[PDB]
């Protein structure tokens, strides 16, 4: 029933990179939003940003560049993906480690994932800088953000241990 709202919050997990998770999402959701852990300037030099930029292509990249150029930096930019099956890319700028109210800002970052009309999401564990630093806070924050929502979330990370923490905290 993957183009309808779920009855309640549903999760999927993937230990894998963007390539792997996108393939899994295409297969299991068919249609979905990819969340990109972005910077304000929507640059894609490295990491998931670079991965999404490479995967989505020049039209995606040009879209983001022109937007920031014309409209200035963005903390949440929902863009076209230019990829069949990918309803949109939600470029979410999360907090950095040591920021004031890290937890609150993490919750706010995950609440920014939601896109009106979009029911299926691929969501990375938002990093605070260094890989794995506060993944527990980040995953906890996601759940708080998503509480009660009628969405499906395919959470992915390159680390099994991030996924195991998700697993053990499922309730």
């Amino acid at each position: 029933a993957t183009c309808e709202k779920p009855k309640f919050l549903e999760y999927k997990t993937c230990v894998g990179d963007l390539t792997v998770v996108i393939a899994k999402a295409l297969d299991e959701f068919k249609e979905f939003c990819i969340v990109n852990a972005a910077n304000e300037h929507m640059t894609h030099g490295s990491g998931v940003a670079k991965a999404i930029a490479d995967f989505c292509g020049l039209d995606f990249v040009e879209y983001c560049e022109d937007y920031v150029k014309k409209h200035g930096p963005q903390q949440r930019l929902v863009t076209p993906s230019f990829v069949k099956g990918i309803q949109c890319v939600n470029n979410v700028v999360g907090p950095r480690h040591g920021d004031n109210n890290l937890h609150e800002k993490l919750v706010a970052a995950y609440k920014n994932v939601l896109v009106d009309g979009v029911v299926n999401y691929v969501v990375p564990v938002l990093s605070l800088g260094i890989f794995g630093v506060d993944f527990k806070m980040s995953i906890d924050a996601m759940r708080e953000a998503f509480e009660g929502c009628t969405i499906r979330v395919l959470l992915f990370s390159l680390s099994q241990e991030h996924i195991d923490y998700f697993d053990v905290t499922c309730k």
